[PDB]
RNA sequence: AUCGCUGUGAAGAUGCAGUGUAUCCGCGGCUAGACGGAAAGACCCCGUGAACCUUUACUGUAGCUUUGCACUGGACUUUG
């Protein structure tokens, strides 16, 4: 019932119709960018920005190849 | 035009019967009667009357409480 925009979830899929409960949908994945409704009203626009998908989703798994290397340092002084 | 007694009588009589007493009218007192006056008896009964209190009367309800379904999600583990 809800297109995904993230593959990093724990039963999600790149952009997957799944059908979710009503909580997960309202209160979690709609107000923080992750999923949208699958409405019958602009689904030919998804087809027209399919390569979209590839550039973000790869860049972000990319960031954590350098951003994991400075939170293992254990420099904090308590 | 309002006596006594004895009877009689819705059964305790100024008014009935019989019979005694008694000229007409105040004033001051006293309360024995007028089943005196005051209150459609309070007790008792009755009303398929009422009110309010009680409870283990009947029927319910506020409140308190149990679970289901919503609001209500993901993730693991035990388990049918």
């Amino acid at each position: 019932e809800v297109i995904l925009l993230e593959k990093v979830a724990n039963l999600g899929n790149l952009g997957d119709k799944v059908n979710i409960k009503g909580g997960y949908a309202r209160n979690f994945l709609l107000p923080q960018g992750k999923a949208t409704v699958a409405t019958a009203e602009n689904v030919a626009a998804f087809e027209a920005r399919r390569a979209e998908l590839e550039k973000a989703a790869a860049e972000k798994k990319a960031a954590a190849e350098a951003r994991a290397a400075q939170l293992s340092e254990l420099v904090v002084t308590l």
